[PDB]
């Protein structure tokens, strides 16, 4: 049967979930227990962590504008997600999404990761660019598997300390 239910109007769904598409929640997954992880991400939200996804990520910036801070070819780059833009991110490209605008909405589509295929989350030194800390996770649920990871980095000067220049990373806000 239709495990994930009947078709429904997407703009209306987004409107009805507007209260979840802003802090502190910020995002909302559309269907549960599906292979395709379909999420709408709102704003505002700024962050310092970079994601290393072992699979591809599809973006369609439906409302408002956002941007991804990236590492490409060993250098810091920015991919703008202007309203109306689509984008396909290859596996393992490190990315830190920034969503400055309230009322923005981005469709993000990913795949469930098989057992053994791990996600990485990491931070880089603002002073010398060296990797400061990386955690790998078997990502089953973003809601329980991810916030403690971030929280543990912010709470530890050891985790935040650059091994190259010794600068302590700011933590939650750059
Ligand atoms: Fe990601
Ligand atoms: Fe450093």
């Amino acid at each position: 049967m239709l495990t994930y239910g009947a078709p429904f109007n997407f703009p209306r769904w987004i409107d009805e979930h507007a209260h979840l598409l802003k802090p502190p929640v910020g995002n909302r997954q559309v269907w549960q227990d599906s292979d395709f992880i379909v999420t709408v991400v709102g704003g505002p939200n700024h962050r310092t962590d970079y994601h290393d996804d072992p699979l591809e990520e599809f973006f369609y910036q439906l409302r408002g504008n956002a941007y991804l801070n990236l590492w490409v070819d060993g250098r810091r780059e920015r991919a703008d997600l202007k309203e109306g833009d689509i984008f396909l991110l290859p596996p393992h490209v490190r990315h830190s999404p920034q969503r400055p605008e309230a009322g923005s909405a981005c469709l993000v589509i990913e795949r469930q990761r098989p057992a053994g295929m791990l996600d990485g989350f990491e931070w880089y030194c603002d002073a010398c660019g060296h990797l400061v800390h990386r955690v790998e996770v078997q990502l089953k649920s973003i809601v329980t598997d991810l916030p403690p990871l971030f929280e543990s980095f912010y709470a530890s000067e050891d985790k935040r300390r650059c091994p190259h220049c010794g600068q302590v990373h700011p933590g939650r806000a750059a």
